[PDB]
């Protein structure tokens, strides 16, 4: 009802690129929440980077590996879009490095770093079933994840399944505050995503996000935002099977978020 | 020579992406020089954003325009992708508000307004003319102007000449020294391109950057670089006429710039 004229907006961009379209939007204070085919089943494209870096930290705490130990890059390892890492052929990063790197940039090749060093596929899978998402599932690296085909298992998500991890992550007790902390931060270092939500933050506010792109138009983020006197709202929305334009796709997106705001600012 | 691996990373994505591609590079230090297909004519896309906000400003000097004047915002003059104005609509804006948000978030209706305070299309394309570029044409206004169609002219630039437009508008005398700045403000703080030139930007460079996308397939980037030790650089990148994913586009973008940045620190 509060969210009626978001479902309106939603509704209208699917007619208009004649897309899948899904959103989940978790109000942390109280314990309000509104989806629209957030059991759908979307590509998590590179919306999954928060998980398994959220990883690494987790398994930091426990002992289980060090991030401050470092990889060596080699010319063989790299794949498509990979601005930090290219630059450092023969030269070896901290895992700490490569989560700033993948989470602020996206460095497709950092991320199958961290991938390599907390169980590949089936570790952050499992990794999910512990914190108690039953549907997020990653199967495949870089850049295979990202295929995004109709009726494809792999490498899915739910609008309230990514939502939910994201809260836990953030808010819940699974990591230290510190970690929670930095998680944060990588988070909202975010450098390649301005052009979405935060092209429509209202002012002052603040914004963690992550967001994702892939095969036959699968365009996504996720989010948290929150201000002096908004506790935090958690943003997920995907598309999917569209042939819209990028631009398009980005349209969508800051349309949603900004009726989506707009229930939090009058 | 010094250029001879740009040259070779950009003939292996020619090929990669079955595209069109063409890069200037101009050392404004000496007066070196290189370009790849530098007289080729591709679509401006919103590279040619630059061009009016400088007309504003140099109009204004001029006591033509003031750019504390307000428009009004319609529902009905909105165009796709328009962050700022669509959150604006029965607001007015300042024509100084509507290039920051046209050039740092790349609005497409704030840059429709700031046409129509400067002489449409054609007032563009005298003004480049009388800076003495004679290649570049702005002809339409959003969104058409991105409809990259193969031998069309209209809504096109040469890598060398908006290279060379761009040199003026800020280290030339067109524009008062506090409006080189302004213009250089507006393009460092451009908040939709951190995917690009800067994701492999060295350590402490600055960077003025406006960046572009359209139709079958085109993607470029306008950018200046320099530093304490380096004197500006101006970099002109521009793909066409691909099938080439955003994503592959972009990587071509950061590769390309990544050799272009090591010709000038080794």
């Amino acid at each position: 009802s509060k969210f009626q004229q978001v479902e309106q907006d939603v509704k209208a961009i699917e007619v208009s690129l004649s897309a899948r379209i899904g959103v989940s939007v978790l109000d942390t204070q109280n314990g309000e929440y509104w989806d629209y085919n957030g059991n759908q089943r979307f590509p998590l494209t590179s919306t999954f980077k928060t998980i398994a870096c959220a990883k690494l930290l987790y398994d930091a705490e426990q002992g289980k590996v060090n991030p401050n130990s470092t990889v060596e890059i080699k010319k063989a390892d790299l794949v498509t879009y990979s601005p930090v890492i290219e630059k450092q052929v023969g030269q070896a990063i901290t895992l700490d490095d490569a989560c700033f790197a993948t989470m602020t940039t996206s460095d497709n090749t950092a991320a199958n770093i961290i991938l390599s060093a907390v169980g590949g596929p089936k570790g952050v899978t499992d990794f999910l079933r512990q914190i108690g998402d039953k549907e997020t599932r990653l199967d495949r690296i870089e850049p295979d994840l990202n295929e995004g085909k109709l009726g494809d298992l792999r490498d899915t998500t739910t609008p309230k399944a990514i939502a939910s991890t994201l809260n836990k992550f953030l808010f819940g007790s699974a990591l230290s505050e510190m970690n929670q902390k930095k998680l944060e931060s990588w988070m909202v270092n975010n450098q390649v995503t301005g052009n979405l939500l935060r092209s429509v933050l209202p002012a002052g506010w603040n914004i963690a996000d992550r967001s994702g792109a892939g095969g036959f138009g699968a365009r996504s983020i996720t989010a948290v935002v929150w201000s002096e006197h908004q506790a935090p709202i958690i943003v997920s929305i995907y598309l999917a099977q569209t042939q819209a334009s990028m631009e398009e796709r980005n349209d969508a997106i800051v349309k949603i978020g900004h009726s989506i705001f707009d229930v939090y600012t009058s």
